[PDB]
């Protein structure tokens, strides 16, 4: 029904919340410290010397392991 | 149809894997280090001296700022 359309986008946009913002492909696992913003994967964490969403140095990355990690990578 | 109550389902268990696994209320926003286990609420990971899931010693809490 119309009901299943609009309940598959809404699990999408929240499927696609959980991906790294400077790559798209793989699921957010890492922390800027101290900052705190997750918003990458541990590849494209790896690199940033600032962090891209507040600008604050970021001093060292912190792996999260979270609840609805799904991917071979995460498991 | 059937698939509305799938997805409903499958909406409800992601939705409910965010949620503090002590308190079962509140948005997961902690990370407990250095392990790394994220699974808490503030209030819930401010009162745990040792994690929940690993039982490794809580050196710190640290906030996550998560895009959810
Ligand atoms: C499959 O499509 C997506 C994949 C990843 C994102 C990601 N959360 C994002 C956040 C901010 C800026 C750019 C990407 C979004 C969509
Ligand atoms: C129906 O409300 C819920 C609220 C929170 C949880 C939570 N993710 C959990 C994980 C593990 C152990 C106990 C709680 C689950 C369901
Ligand atoms: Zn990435
Ligand atoms: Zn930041
Ligand atoms: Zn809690
Ligand atoms: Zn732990």
């Amino acid at each position: 029904s119309q009901q299943t359309r609009v309940l598959q986008e809404k699990l999408r946009k929240l499927k696609e919340a959980m991906l790294c913002m400077v790559c798209c492909e793989e699921e957010i696992n890492s922390t800027f410290c101290p900052c705190g913003h997750t918003v990458c994967c541990e590849s494209c964490a790896a690199q940033l010397q600032s962090c891209p969403v507040c600008r604050s140095r970021v001093e060292h990355v912190q792996h999260v392991y979270l609840p609805t990690h799904t991917s071979l990578l995460n498991l």
